[PDB]
């Protein structure tokens, strides 16, 4: 998974 700012 991606967690956060992109």
């Amino acid at each position: 998974s991606y967690s956060g700012y992109s």
